[PDB]
């Protein structure tokens, strides 16, 4: 209870505020709990913003389960309520290239999605739905590089127009 | 002359510190320039960023001109540091989506790439290379989107392995079957 108030009102705070305006006053305004308590639960700020790209990667990673990352990419042009908490996850990208010890825990925050899409392409390889003339890495990488691009799109202020025929565009390309 | 120094000083700051990070001093630092020199020019950190965006989107306009977005992105393979101050697009995204003005600067300092790719994609039609199943504009923003992707990718230190075959099947992808 407390963790999941903390998590749901840190979300709106780092959105509202950005990654260094997320103060920690801040973040007790927006959750109702005290620095201490914030902490008890997360450590510090960044382990609070690991655990919310984490809450990202299993969300994601159902999506991925049911119909792979162009249906998370779907999603994305149905919630332009959440452009702002893309934005603040794309503030972190310098530290990620820089950091080890903060890049080896992003990577494993996002390890279930990681997983999931490696599954995910797995079962349409098994069930003879990729293009077989490009091996299956390269269609991943096409696959993350194109998520990539729709992140930044959004979170830097593109429209919507013709994304979900990319989107089929996407889908057609992988396939047989 | 100053003014490429002032840019080239600029653009090592931005790549090395970021946007936020690129203080007077640093940029001093990059430039050796007093900041008189450096801003008397330029005012202020967002237009000397938006000239900067204008320089290299000329650039690529060029290489667009050659072979299209799917050559930039090969270049960009072929040594990364040079367009690596983009990566502050992913620090300043919001201001970008939520500031109209500084947004509208943004495009519009974008413009002669913007031009270049629609040039490049209308004479790919004309000679009846591009598929015709898809339009032209799904084409142009997969294009677009592809190379925001790689941007993201570089910036976030991704390996660029498996990379250059990926722009082959982009490539494959947009044209005639
Ligand atoms: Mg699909
Ligand atoms: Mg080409
Ligand atoms: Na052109």
């Amino acid at each position: 209870n407390s963790r999941q108030e903390i998590l749901e009102g840190a979300r709106r705070c780092f959105a509202e505020h950005g990654y260094e305006g997320a103060t920690v006053r801040r973040l007790e305004e927006a959750t109702g709990k005290s620095r201490g308590a914030i902490f008890h639960h997360f450590g510090d700020k960044e382990n609070l913003f690991l655990a919310l790209a984490r809450e990202d990667a299993a969300r994601m990673a159902e999506v991925v389960s049911e119909n792979g990352l162009v249906e998370v990419m779907r999603g994305m042009l149905e919630d332009p309520e959440r452009y702002d908490w893309m934005s603040v996850r794309l503030e972190i990208s310098k530290q990620l290239r820089t950091d080890p010890v903060f890049r080896a825990k992003w990577i494993d925050h996002q390890s279930v999605l990681d997983e999931a899409v490696r599954v995910r392409l797995s079962r349409n390889v098994d069930k003879g739905q990729m293009r077989t003339d490009v091996p299956i890495e390269v269609l991943h990488t096409f696959l993350e590089t194109v998520l990539d691009g729709f992140i930044s799109r959004l979170a830097t202020g593109a429209s919507t127009e013709g994304l979900s025929e990319v989107l089929d565009l996407v889908e057609g390309t992988v396939r047989k």
